[PDB]
């Protein structure tokens, strides 16, 4: 037997609200206009570049902020398109 191995992703927070943070995926981080578009325009613009992180299993997310570069960890993905994962904890990089 083994301990749980859980899967872990980094990316940038675009968007932050208290159930959910957008990230971005991109190697290069967004550019500062990429804080003044919209859900749908991220969508459109970083396509198969994004991931949304469900914050319902964190105690505290005050400091998830946007602009921040993070790594999460989650047992898995869900069938989405963007992906989507609960995440069990993250670290600002």
């Amino acid at each position: 037997g083994d301990e749980t191995k859980m899967q872990s992703l980094v990316g940038y927070v675009v968007l932050k609200d208290n159930e959910r943070a957008i990230l971005i995926t991109d190697t290069k981080a967004p550019g500062k206009e990429d804080y003044n578009l919209s859900e749908g325009q991220l969508m459109n613009k970083f396509k198969n570049n994004i991931v949304i992180v469900g914050l319902s299993e964190i105690d505290n997310t005050d400091d998830l902020k946007r602009g921040e570069k993070i790594k999460v960890w989650f047992h898995t993905r869900k069938e989405s398109n963007p992906p989507s994962a609960t995440i069990q904890k993250y670290e600002l990089l």
